[PDB]
């Protein structure tokens, strides 16, 4: 478990729960190539997105699918995402949770990064 | 010396008509009321205090935000928030709050 | 474990450790009498404050001792705590985790409720 | 119609000095440079763009975190903050965020 994704619904106090996410990581000639996606499960958790051999240095983006979370509980919000983009691994391999927290109008992120 | 602001996460407006009351810690650690008002229609709340009254000392800002959210029809978790804080060169004093029904933040803007 | 507080660091991108947790109740005279105390662990969590048969209904306000975090830290923080108040089990028992997110000058805290 | 503020966590200030830039995304689904400036003392960046100019679609505001804590001496996590929304009567956008090293959070003023 290098990557880990936790998101939270600041509406309903609760996981956000089949959150669709989508990892991208920057190609030699400085596009995004896919790397991994998943969905959240019911503790609004999303393990198993990479493996230690396959989580190699270069910059990462997190695209959390946040319109499609708040258009499945019938509301219209705001942003397309929840993102970060961040440099992984220059000093050796870290574990990484970013963990996310939902309101239809707001996000927040955090990263929580550990040595392993 | 003194400003409150305040943000809706889920409307995405300023939050308007919110009560905020400030309290000053006194020398037996009760609560004494300093300031009080309500946030205008851009979520701020100005002439709270002046620079005579604003002291060093500890401050309690207490924002009503389960009457807000329960004006608006939305349920909440928070009886209120209570942001406690030290005063302590010139200096102006922001505080500035996000809100969501299971969740707030706030932060210090000191200029 | 009916009540959990998580406490993370949004400077160094760490579990916050050793924070020190304070938790009350409103007593029938209307004072904070209190209820449990602890601190954090290496992950940042701290677990048995206390029991389903302690954990009644009332509000509560658990108090998180952000000042002495910081100060331990060798950083001179803004707030005296972080904090949540809330009417706890009033539609029967729930579980309730605390997420707070420190920096030096702000916080931010979130509640997980579920029903179990 | 589109105002960026931003706020240090950290320093319990205006984010000075930071470096923004807006896009819309075109067609083929690419990010088309729309507007860009640096935020001013107090933290905020105005005139981006005109009424005339800005039509609904999607929006990408890029705040470039990185830039803005090396500057200050502090080590950063993100490579910038990406803040990405769908414009669609009368509606004014402020696009605030608030940063730490290793957080930020943002939400959408619409009024
Ligand atoms: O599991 C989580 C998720 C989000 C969190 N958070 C992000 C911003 N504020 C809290 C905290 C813990
Ligand atoms: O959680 C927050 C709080 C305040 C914010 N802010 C208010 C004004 N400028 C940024 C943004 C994000
Ligand atoms: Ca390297
Ligand atoms: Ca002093
Ligand atoms: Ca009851
Ligand atoms: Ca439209």
């Amino acid at each position: 478990c290098p990557l880990m994704v936790k998101v939270l619904d600041a509406v309903r106090g609760s996981p956000a729960i089949n959150v669709a996410v989508h990892v991208f990581r920057k190609a030699a000639d400085d596009t995004w190539e896919p790397f991994a996606s998943g969905k959240t499960s019911e503790s609004g958790e999303l393990h198993g997105l990479t493996t230690e051999e396959e989580f190699v240095e270069g910059i990462y983006k997190v695209e959390i699918d946040t319109k499609s979370y708040w258009k499945a509980l019938g509301i219209s919000p705001f942003h397309e995402h929840a993102e970060v983009v961040f440099t992984a691994n220059d000093s050796g391999p870290r574990r990484y949770t970013i963990a996310a927290l939902l309101s239809p109008y707001s996000y927040s992120t955090t990263a929580v990064v550990t040595n392993p």
